[PDB]
């Protein structure tokens, strides 16, 4: 009770850097039909290529990054198969790369934070991808030369979403022990589920459309020391429900032949449909009454779903135009995405010469979905912008 | 405003541990005669010399007795189950992703019995397994079957190996601490579905997998503030922290591949385990001045015969200290992450049966342990509670 009193922080957890990170080859949407036709064996496959094409200018994405390359594919080639088994090849790759990718945003972060990293105090790692014991988070913490006392927890397998509950569970370890500095970081890269394309499964392409490899970090604390750490937002709450009976509107299954995915047509009706009960128990209390009162870093997830989020509630199109630029220029980075978003709404922020980091307004909903359906809401306050 | 607001969410007093559950699968499979079994069913009845080996080593293990989802039947179903190295992958997942879920439900009712209230009243969970990986969830379907309210935040720790039993304490301490009426739903569940396979006279490893491990999942419930009359705290976390030994990254670890999990360690396992605690144990009891190892009790993760050996042998324990590690391998095996939660639900059994004035078999402060791949160490510090008989 005395030692509770002072062993926890004093005032809400806080958003203070952001770093994200890439793997180095350039793949443009214009040519990736050709890219992915000729190096899966499937020039033969005219018509299904011809399908390819159309679907990845619907979907919108002018460019991804991805750590697989030509010379990958060619070394192991069962990576292309599309339902032998191919496991072991993709472990190899993804055990050593998932922390390596990751490092490159953790630097980042650190560096703009601008502190000694033996402040560290805990790391919270999410990817899909990288299962090995030890884990990715060992890995990450060795790469970083973090001390040894850092808390690490590895959160494996949990989609896109879980860039968001990363926040969600940052918050809690930020305020519940003075002086932590909480280390979270979103890596994804999407050597488990590339694989050729199969005639038979034309909608299934849309996971090597839409998917691109990406790492985003951030550095969270409450209690901000004075004049040397500069808050980007605070999160004032943060939490996750399930839509009943959507189980089968997303998700996937890992198999001999890595990650294979599934969704239904109506995705975009379905998490629409859905997010007004979970903003509401979000932002009521606040006393906002419309869905333009507040600021929007939201996982895009794909264009279908941003336009039937922005439909759905009667968003005008600034709310989400930064999911929009981010997806376009990156994709679908699963968990790692929102992270990106969240950059690029605060840099704009501050070019544009907003009174905040929220593109001007008070208060944003950070937006995470997944397979459940999983709703993961992270309500933000903005910080002036002094220019 | 934020400061205001801070102070009307966040929680009082220390997180407590209010109920503790188990279970085990239905089938019983005998140390004694295992070896018998173990040989038939993979095939392996026409080798003879190997055969001897292995019943040494189930003698030497200490384990009388352990649980396991498999059974013939199943191997017979499945035969790709009992190959050494070939790809089964597809088989183990098969079963993993159902039946994670379904042992976890039991363990996690029983809690929730002990604890009394509404799952309504549930907040949080916190579920780790080293399987059961789907999208959604393990955690999503233990949510499912136990009718979870759809806005309890849930949290699925997948693969992580055996201190991730204690960690997850350490995670729902902040959770609890940090939110006014939170309750945790902590669970965690193993099946070796994923690991089990048939012998390679190359490997020794392998077989020491094949003798010590186990099926099994605990559950408890994690709260602050205690309503007053009916929440009646059994342990309260006072602390919580992780350490990793340097370079020993080598020392125990596992590989996901193809023909499922393959665990490694070195012979000296023990000895690195029991030569590093020190340090942890300083940082977790010197503040409460504690003058002898000996004056707090253990809730020790057994892991083997030898590593409780080592730690007691390192740190002078009286053999009653451990005692309840031994006895939860022997009665069990190695059931990996929930072995430590049979263990606090054994001490805790016998302290109130035995007339002890504290959950902690009479003693003031105790210390929970958790190790695993890293070299990582889970420490947990525990208060215990008064016995009123």
């Amino acid at each position: 009770h005395a030692l509770r009193r002072e062993q926890r922080a004093q005032g809400p957890a806080t958003i203070m850097a952001i770093g994200t990170a890439t793997p180095p080859n350039l793949y443009e949407q214009s040519t990736f039909p050709d890219f992915y036709f000729r190096v899966t064996n499937s020039d033969d496959k005219q018509e299904l290529k011809k399908k390819f094409r159309r679907m990845c200018e619907k979907t919108m994405v002018k460019k991804r990054y991805l750590h697989l390359t030509e010379e990958i594919l060619k070394e192991r080639p069962k990576l292309c198969s599309y339902k032998e088994a191919s496991f072991d090849d993709r472990q190899d790759i993804v055990v050593e790369e998932i922390p390596r990718l990751a490092k490159e945003a953790a630097e980042k972060a650190i560096k703009e934070w601008g502190r000694p990293k033996s402040e560290i105090t805990h790391l919270v790692f999410c990817s899909i991808s990288g299962i090995d014991m030890p884990g990715a988070d060992y890995r990450l913490a060795t790469l970083l030369g973090l001390p040894l006392t850092v808390n690490r927890l590895m959160i494996y397998s949990q989609a896109c979403h879980m860039g968001a509950a990363m926040l969600r569970i940052a918050k809690d370890l930020a305020e519940n022990n003075r002086g932590a500095r909480v280390l979270v970081v979103a890596c994804e890269i999407t050597v488990l589920s590339f694989r050729g394309p199969n005639e038979g499964d034309f909608e299934a392409l849309a996971f090597q459309a839409g998917f691109g490899d990406g790492a985003g970090a951030v550095v969270v604390g409450a209690d901000p020391l004075e004049g040397i750490e500069k808050p980007i937002y605070e999160i004032a709450a943060a939490m996750q429900e399930t839509v009943a009976e959507s189980q089968g509107a997303v998700g996937g299954h890992l198999r001999a032949f890595g990650w294979t995915f599934y969704f239904l047509n109506q995705l975009p009706a379905i998490i629409a449909d859905n997010l007004g009960r979970s903003l509401e128990r979000a932002l009521a209390p606040l006393g906002v009454r419309e869905w333009n009162d507040v600021f929007w870093v939201a996982h895009p997830g794909n264009w279908a779903i941003i336009d039937a989020i922005e439909a759905k509630l009667q968003l005008s199109p600034d709310k989400l135009s930064t999911a929009r630029h981010v997806f376009t220029e990156y994709g679908n980075m699963q968990s790692a995405t929102v992270y990106f978003v969240m950059d690029e709404l605060r840099k704009r922020s501050a070019v544009e010469g907003r009174s905040t980091t929220g593109d001007g307004l008070q208060w944003g909903v950070l937006l995470g979905f997944g397979p459940g359906l999983s709703i993961e809401t992270v309500v933000l306050r903005s910080m002036p912008l002094h220019h």
